[PDB]
């Protein structure tokens, strides 16, 4: 046998779903699919339903998948592209695309697949037929990419799937987001909707409108058993069935108002206990402390940053410099924030407030991942997972950052790796911009904030701390505009003084630390 042409004929034979046009968002995830992704995108641009946007989230592809999607996204306003800077799984990438999407209806399409040119039209009409309907799905077929023949799944040409789901945007803010596993969470989220809304509000359009490419070592190969060249058996694996039993029980036992909070996004800890095979989340085995200073001139920026990072950490330390009162959204955090209000500009140490909590944590011998942020930077949804995972790459023995400065060894002769600019490979540097750094507290045995004498140059004093402790500063790899600026219309005598007094710099300062450790060996070229 059977072919894709036979499916196309059956669809034209049917009128199901052919009788105000809201924006439809299609969320595409991609991971090393450069051979397939342009076919996936073109099958959406050729959709009958014309009021669409295609949201593409690349999950840190090592091939040129994102280069292709970036090329296409600049040809049209219907395509927008984003890149996670670490491999976190398709469901983390879907949730990132949802937050970027703008449509009232949300569909999905994996990058290794294509679909029928009438899929969104027919499914949208079925969805909106009955105003009490919450979501719609259609059927899919597995295909051999060479021959365009149907691979039968349990001896059927087509069957209902989960990638074919379409739903109103309100689902995600009422019951939360996809669980950030590697596989299975579409089965979970489907049955999460059915619990909350009632399965009768899930309409099924039983037509073969989605065409799944069959490729080896993909995510669903976990469940495959080959019979012949035209049939396979789909049967859950052990690790998949542990998860199915798990969320079924969870669906019964979890108060339905809590789904919204159990499955928030972004996140850094597993929502459900799963083996490491099922999760790519950082899962820090120590607490995560986010430290930020802010001024009232940038309250619109600070509101954004607290919303994104609120679930990306265990605790905040907020230093308000000149606020009239604590904004609503900061004290809403409650105990998650240790706020420090400073109303007199004369009693202010300014950006040195990023390191107030560092003294207390060392004095109490409490460990954690210490992150410092500014209030003019837009942090992506994968920020804290990426930083902890890069820190773990060097076994927590180093400090990582994004705004890196490298000096001559004997401005204008500094090389500046700006945080919003790209960097292809990790590169050791001399100074990291403290709006973007991260490190483990147990690198440091002693610390006193009194050492940070003058304000306005916290970046420099922190390098001197790292140098005097034999600690290396790593500028990690990143796509362009992973972080971005939101200055929005918002010498150096002491600067040059502190540098020369504490020489040497350049690669002479870095090479002693790269010297005999093989994980650092490629940081210095
Ligand atoms: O770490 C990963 C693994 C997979 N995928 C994407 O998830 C989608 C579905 O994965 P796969 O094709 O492996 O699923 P299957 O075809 O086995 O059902 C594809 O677009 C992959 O690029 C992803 O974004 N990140
Ligand atoms: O009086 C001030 C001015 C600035 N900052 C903080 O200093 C950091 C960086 O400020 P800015 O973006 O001006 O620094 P630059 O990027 O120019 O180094 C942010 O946390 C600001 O809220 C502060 O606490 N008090
Ligand atoms: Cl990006
Ligand atoms: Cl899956
Ligand atoms: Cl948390
Ligand atoms: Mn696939
Ligand atoms: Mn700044
Ligand atoms: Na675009």
């Amino acid at each position: 046998t059977t072919s894709i042409t036979d499916l196309y004929n059956e669809v034209a034979k049917s009128d199901l779903g052919l009788v105000a046009n809201p924006l439809v968002s299609i969320i595409m995830t991609s991971h090393n699919t450069a051979q397939f992704i342009e076919a996936s995108i073109n099958s959406l641009l050729l959709q009958t339903y014309k009021n669409i946007e295609i949201i593409i989230v690349d999950d840190d592809s090592s091939d040129n998948t994102f280069e292709i999607a970036s090329r296409i996204a600049n040809t049209t306003s219907k395509v927008r592209v984003f890149r996670l800077n670490s491999n976190l799984g398709t469901y983390f990438a879907k949730n990132t695309g949802i937050l970027k999407s703008k449509g009232d209806i949300i569909f999905f399409q994996d990058s290794d697949d294509v679909c029928h040119h009438e899929r969104i039209e027919r499914c949208v009409n079925i969805l909106l037929a009955n105003k009490e309907t919450i979501a719609v799905r259609c059927a899919y077929s597995r295909l051999a990419p060479e021959t365009q023949h149907i691979i039968k799944v349990n001896n059927m040409d087509y069957r209902l799937g989960f990638i074919t789901l379409g739903m109103h945007r309100k689902v995600f803010q009422e019951i939360g987001f996809f669980n950030c596993t590697t596989k299975g969470s579409d089965d979970e989220f489907f049955h999460r909707i059915a619990k909350y809304y009632g399965k009768e509000k899930i309409k099924n359009l039983l037509l073969p409108l989605y065409y799944n490419t069959m490729r080896e070592n993909s995510l669903f190969t976990d469940m495959v058993e080959w019979i012949d060249n035209h049939n396979i058996i789909q049967k859950m694996s052990d690790t998949r069935q542990h998860y199915a039993t798990l969320f079924q029980a969870m669906h019964n036992e979890t108060a339905s108002h809590d789904f919204k909070n159990l499955f928030q996004f972004p996140r850094i800890y597993d929502a459900l206990p799963v083996p490491q095979e099922m999760s790519k989340l950082s899962n820090p085995k120590i607490p995560v402390y986010i430290n930020i200073c802010s001024i009232p001139s940038r309250i619109a920026q600070l509101r954004r940053i607290i919303g994104i990072l609120k679930n990306q950490c265990d605790h905040f330390h907020i230093y308000l410099d000149g606020y009239v009162e604590i904004p609503d959204f900061i004290k809403n955090l409650g105990n998650k924030a240790t706020v420090v209000h400073c109303k007199d500009k004369d009693n202010s140490i300014r950006d040195n407030g990023k390191f107030i909590l560092l003294e207390e944590l060392i004095e109490k011998n409490q460990d954690g991942y210490y992150i410092t942020c500014d209030d003019d930077i837009i942090y992506p949804s994968d920020y804290i997972n990426t930083m902890i995972k890069k820190l773990n790459e060097y076994d927590d023995k180093a400090v990582i950052g994004l705004h890196g400065i490298l000096f001559p060894s004997r401005s204008a002769d500094r090389l500046v790796y700006s945080f919003y600019k790209p960097l292809e490979k990790d590169k050791a540097v001399n100074v990291l911009g403290t709006g973007t750094v991260s490190f483990r507290v147990s690198l440091f045995n002693q610390f006193s904030l009194s050492d940070f004498t003058h304000s306005g140059m916290a970046d420099i004093y922190f390098s001197l701390l790292c140098k005097k402790n034999n600690i290396l500063q790593i500028c990690i790899s990143r796509p362009a505009n992973w972080l971005t600026e939101d200055n929005r219309d918002s010498n150096d005598e002491q600067q040059t003084q502190l540098i020369m007094e504490n020489g040497p710099w350049g690669y002479s300062s870095i090479y002693p630390l790269v010297k005999n450790h093989p994980k650092f060996t490629d940081l210095i070229p």
